[PDB]
Parts: C-alpha cells; structure tokens; sequence
RNA sequence: AAUACGUUCCCGGGCCUUGUACACACCGCCCGUCACACCAUGGGAGUGGGUUGCAAAAGAAGUAGGUAGCUUAACCUUCGG
C-alpha cells in the first residue's frame, strides 16, 4: 500500500493537463509504422474518465467513416505522448455513454465558455 | 314354241336441269381427338434486375442568415482600445 503507493507515484506523469468529460481532446500516441516510429493523432470526445492514480484512464470517442471508434487510454502509459484540449464541452454527467445512440447533429455538445 | 298391258321398281346408258367446299374430277375432297418431332406464346409457388408513389429518417461541401468564444497588417484612436 505505502509500498505500492510509492511504486506507483514514481511512475506517474507530472504534467497531465486538466480535461473533463465532454471536452474535445487530441491525444498524440507513439506508434510503430511498419519500420518507422512516429506520433499519430487521435482526436475525439472524452466520454469517460477513470481517476485511479497510476491506473487512471479515459475513453475518447470519434467518428471514422460513418462509424464510431472508441479508444481507452491508460493516462500514464509512455505510449501516450501528450494530451491537449481542443474545445471545452458542457455536460452534466461524468459518463457520456448516451452519445453512443446519437449521431451527427444529435451528438453535438455545447461549449463551456467560462 | 310361249309372251310383252306397260315403264312404278332393279341394272347400264342418252338428252335437259339443279346443288357442289369435287378438277389425277366420289376409288374425289375433308374434320377432330390420339401418337411422335420441332417452333413461338399464355398461365404458374416463385427467382433476379430496372424505374417509381407515399410516409418518415439522414445532412458532406457550398452559399446565405444569426453570432456570446477565439483571432486580426491597411481605416479611426484620447494609444487604453
Ligand atoms: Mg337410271
Ligand atoms: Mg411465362
């Protein structure tokens, strides 16, 4: 516990920016592209956050080619290179699972602006 | 030797006439089922395409309308905007 807490926080990123459910987020991820290693962008809406120290995670949801793609990131993974908020969204819930039944015009999210 | 009134009836034939779908001409012509082969076609549980009405759903780009957020060399500035 202390031992574990101590093992876990020496592995934790220090500069995770603040973001919240409904925000539009761009995550830059390290990938091996054939024989290259590059950053690849993945942009979408944060529909779920799991706050849990080192095991923190978050689910980003986007539309590719008419169909939805959801990516669960482990926030502290070295695979995740950076996170940046592209727009601040206004929602009430913590978990936006209802957006999965919505498409295009129905799935929009107002801007927070404050 | 017998017998013949007579021509209604049988058979062959002649002339006039009539009907005919016959003309290798009534031993003529021709009809439908049935059997076999071929052709095209209708119906047929269905199978696969084209086009189309109605009722809704969808909403890329563009253009126009609105505009709190962000941003801005030329004009105004009392230099803050
Ligand atoms: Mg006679
Ligand atoms: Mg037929």
């Amino acid at each position: 516990s202390n031992i574990i807490k101590q093992l876990e926080q020496e592995q934790m990123k220090q500069d995770v920016p603040s973001f919240r459910p409904g925000d539009t987020v761009e995550v830059k991820v390290w990938v091996v592209e054939g024989s290259k290693k590059r950053l690849q962008a993945f942009e979408g809406v944060v529909i779920a956050i799991r706050n849990r120290g080192l095991h923190s995670a978050f689910t980003v949801r986007k539309i590719s080619n008419g169909e939805g793609v959801e990516r669960v990131f482990q926030t502290h993974s070295p695979v995740v290179d950076s996170i940046s908020v592209k727009r601040r969204g206004a929602v009430r819930k913590a978990k936006l699972y209802y957006l999965r039944e919505r498409t295009g015009k129905a799935a929009r999210i107002k801007e927070r602006l404050n």
